[PDB]
């Protein structure tokens, strides 16, 4: 029943760029998103990961965190966390009820001379839940872009920009620098010490746009590979061991229970951000404790061994190519089947090209999202890349995992051919598969 209420709220929200509507809303709410400081995160890849890593580090320094991330894998409750944990279905419905009278008021005034969107409502809910809790610090992931994103009403003292690349596709030719300009809109002038912008690895045309917004906000800049960096990296049971240069010193023997070189870069970004936020040297026992407490559900998360099954939320070519490098470099798979479902706004082809050298075959399917690519359209795309005989189809995710399983069975029984299944292509595919392995939202 808490659950009935939770489905009931999801259903209304699903029946739904200026900042006018979200600003008026926050004003009516009493401006709760200005009652605590925030670390605000934009970029194409790693935003969720970095947000979780940041939350873990601030929690290891003993401040109470609120964290809003997107999209969710399994349950909307995951969008609003307090102390490192999603709020409950009851608190989420309660948070929705508390703000609804003011949302209705904004809907009506706006209609009397455009209702609020689902994301605007979710953002308001997270901000209001943060003030209700109350928290010491909020970690705020951008829904989309940044300049006109619902979250962009906070004037965050730290703004983090993770690697920028292609994800949502409107054109074939890349306006890399128009994309960068919109993300950088989360770098705002401070009201009180200057805004710090903490920037991951970018291509030069991105770098130049980020730098010039930072100028316009008179914002102090910390960029990866100049002001901080991953110095050393070593594969370990469960993850990796890092030696990191932060803003305030070298931190050694950081155990990070996550796979992938890309997660080493997210980690050092999360560190510089938290140093920027507290003004860093941070206590190294706390940095180590925080990184060891990090989880990132549905990002190269191992569901089981024998056979080994991974879910990964890779949905763009840079993500797909980070997934393939990790699978090839940090494991020793003799045989790998991919289970794949992708949404129609993605660079489907660039994903398939990134994964083809690592997947012996791929089973394509439909993840149950209304925005998913239909099985036939994906099998054709996949066929052009893999060749027709390395592509199978299945009606839904559970069938697709059954087909892949018997492919790993057949390969296990084949002496001249340490096997695995990797489920990927979308946040929704990794989230639906995570629910099938029975895991709780996290
Ligand atoms: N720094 C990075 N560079 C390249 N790929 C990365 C990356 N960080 C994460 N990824 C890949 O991107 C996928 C999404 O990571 P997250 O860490 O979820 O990105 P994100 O929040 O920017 C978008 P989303 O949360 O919509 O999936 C991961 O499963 C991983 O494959
Ligand atoms: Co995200
Ligand atoms: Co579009
Ligand atoms: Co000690
Ligand atoms: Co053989």
């Amino acid at each position: 029943d808490e659950i009935a209420s939770l489905l009931q709220v999801e259903h209304l929200l699903d029946q739904r760029p200026s900042l006018t509507r979200i600003s008026a809303l926050m004003d009516l709410l009493g401006s709760p998103q200005r009652s605590y400081p925030s670390i605000h995160i934009a970029g194409t890849n790693g935003k969720t990961s970095v947000a979780r890593m940041v939350d873990a580090l601030v929690t290891a320094l003993h401040r109470r965190t609120g964290r809003t991330t997107s999209p969710h894998l399994q349950s909307p409750v995951e969008r609003i966390s307090i102390d490192g944990k999603p709020i409950s279905p009851a608190q989420y419905v309660a948070t929705y009820r508390e703000i609804e009278p003011l949302v209705a008021l904004i809907d009506q005034q706006s209609q009397a001379s455009p209702a609020m969107s689902k994301f605007e409502v979710l953002t308001a809910m997270a901000f209001a839940a943060f003030a209700d809790a109350p928290v010491d610090v909020a970690v705020v992931e951008v829904g989309m872009g940044g300049r006109w994103d619902a979250t962009n009403v906070i004037n965050a003292p730290v703004a983090v920009i993770t690697p920028i690349s292609i994800d949502h596709v409107d054109y074939l030719g890349a306006d890399i620098a128009g994309i960068a300009g919109e993300k950088a809109g989360i770098i705002t002038r401070a009201p009180s010490p200057d805004t710090v912008a903490v920037i991951g690895r970018q291509v030069p045309k991105v770098m130049e746009v980020l730098l010039a917004e930072s100028v316009r906000a008179d914002a102090s800049v910390a960029r990866e590979d100049s002001e901080f960096a991953v110095l050393r990296r070593q594969i370990a049971v469960g993850g990796q061991v890092l030696q990191l240069q932060g803003l305030g010193g070298v931190y050694s023997d950081i155990y990070l229970p996550l796979h992938g070189e890309h997660q080493a870069h997210n980690a050092v970004l999360a560190l510089a951000s938290v140093e920027a936020f507290f003004g860093a040297q941070l206590d190294g026992d706390a940095v180590r404790a925080g990184f060891a407490a990090v989880t990132s559900p549905g990002r190269l998360e191992r569901m089981r061994s024998a056979p080994t099954v991974f879910i990964d939320a890779a949905h763009n070519p840079a993500g797909a190519s980070a997934l393939a490098q990790t699978l090839a470099h940090e494991f020793d798979f003799r045989f790998l089947v991919g289970v794949l479902s992708v949404l129609g706004d993605k660079d489907v082809d660039g994903i398939l090209a990134a994964l083809e050298p690592v997947f012996d075959s791929v089973v394509v399917t439909h993840n149950g999202s209304p925005r998913a690519l239909d099985v036939e359209a994906l099998a054709l795309a996949a066929g052009e890349r893999f060749g027709p005989d390395r592509v199978r189809t299945a009606e839904n995710l559970r069938d697709a995992i059954d087909v892949a399983t018997s492919l790993v069975d057949d390969a296990a029984a084949d002496p001249d051919v340490r096997t695995g299944i990797v489920i990927t292509g979308s946040v929704v595919t990794a989230g639906a598969a995570r629910t099938l392995f029975g895991r709780d939202p996290q």
